[PDB]
């Protein structure tokens, strides 16, 4: 988060924000529950009511992550349709305009397919989170039994300190305690391992997607440079278009670079 | 008789693990069930040890009292 | 109290009062019962009517202390809101003014959170007072029984000095007296211990809060020094503001000093 020490819900402008004023807030921000509907909210609340207490939060996280994946795939499909129909509109235009919008449509198609691949990786990470949820929520009943048996032992001791069940219940409490402390140890180990692996995978997918999208954007801007933005004076003829070969090579190079990209090929250097 | 259900749970869980492995060796429940089997086994072998100890002590004391 | 030997409800001016004339009395002193309402007064009176006689005063003290804590938390929340909305007003002003009022708002926010911490300590001290009230008010019925039994013994002796109940009642009076004198001894011991511990805790919290607030005030005055109070002549332009970094370091140092403060770090030296 970028907030400086102030009560303001506004952050100090960065270098990009200093370069130009930020655009006004989106006009599509309507008034609603802030999420669109209620069925997924009911699912989330059910995850927050019925599940075991100590696993309830992680089950809710898994459900919300599934919602995020659903929304991401839906918006990727919608972006694909938008690119297709944008190029459809650009078909009946100037030949230069038609070619430029067609190539932009292909680039957005690549962006959509890369989004789909990142979505598959994101679902793999979500499955890992589901696995850690499962193991930890199945290790919870050990401590549940420990708490129940210690409460029963306290109640029996208060009611009848000389009851014969005291010794056997004490052995059982010891046994659940040996079952439980070291189970906590194993749970911590597996939680650390699974969390580290899943988040490393997720961040590798994130950086790969970001770098591929950045390369696509750079190639698209270089190809936009090809577009002739010089206006033609009223009443004049249309100059001939000869950018088929240049955009031809540009899209060829974009595909070649996308094939060539590797995890080590990432040029992002954190400091 | 109260230490018996520990081995009962161990046998039930090992049967369930064998059945799950036969039905689906790649099922996600295999790992958690294996941890639970380990846990019941750590619960059970040393419980057998303690049971042997307490059985020896109680039997010796009771029979010494009876014979006296 | 600062009153000198005079009938005046006025005290000799101190060095601070000698430096400048005291401000006139507050204009918000309205006419009312002097406390605002009646429900808490009813609670206090109920504490002063229904409870055991010798514990009634301490129960009243606990109730009044709860009232004080309620008022303190309410005024801390109101001060927090005042700081927030003051900085809100200062948002639409000069950039120097905006920054200075924002940092002052953060400082008052720190004052409010320190007040909340002191309030928690004060409630711990109030709970200790409640504990001493409980033990002493539960030891009162021993002396109550002693007084009742001695009155009964006197009445029986007057009515029938040869009654057979005289001897058994005398043994019971002896027994309550052995129950009561040494109970007074134990009550004195526990009262001394609890009072000393609770008041030491309260005064430690008081001095910690005072020192932290004093450091905040000193840093705030040093930061007010940063403000450019030089007026600009009519019709002129606004000089550029460059105090972001200086206030940046000032608030950083204030936070560092607040972290560094310890009980032994207090620089107040009573003589």
């Amino acid at each position: 988060m970028h907030r400086t020490y102030s009560l303001r819900n506004s952050r100090a402008p960065t270098a990009s924000q200093l370069q130009n004023p930020p655009p006004p807030p989106s006009t599509t921000k309507g008034r609603f529950f802030g999420k669109g509907g209620l069925a997924y909210s009911f699912r989330r609340s059910a995850a927050g009511a019925f599940g075991p207490e100590l696993s309830r939060k992680l089950s809710q996280l898994v459900k919300i992550e599934k919602n995020v994946l659903r929304s991401m795939e839906l918006t990727a499909n919608e972006r694909r349709d938008a690119a297709k129909q944008l190029s459809i509109w650009g078909l009946e235009n100037d030949d230069d305009v038609s070619d430029i919008t067609d190539k932009l449509g292909v680039l957005i198609y690549e962006v959509s397919e890369l989004d789909d691949q990142f979505i598959d990786r994101y679902d793999q990470y979500r499955l890992t989170l589901k696995s850690i949820r499962d193991i930890e929520g199945s290790v919870q009943p050990s401590r549940d039994r420990k708490d129940k048996i210690t409460d029963k032992i306290a109640y029996l001791k208060y009611k009848d300190p000389q009851s014969p069940k005291i010794e056997v219940l004490e052995q059982e409490l010891v046994r659940a305690e040996a079952e439980s402390l070291v189970a906590e140890a194993q749970l911590s180990n597996i939680t650390r391992s699974k969390l580290r692996a899943a988040f490393n995978y997720q961040f590798d997918s994130i950086i790969e997607h970001s770098e591929k999208i950045a390369l696509i954007a750079g190639y698209g801007k270089a190809l936009l440079e090809l577009l002739d933005d010089s206006p033609v004076t009223p009443g004049e003829t249309r100059p001939a278009y000869d950018g088929y070969e240049a955009s031809k090579q540009i899209i060829i190079d974009a595909e070649s670079a996308l094939n060539e990209w590797t995890l080590d090929s990432a040029q992002v250097k954190p400091t």
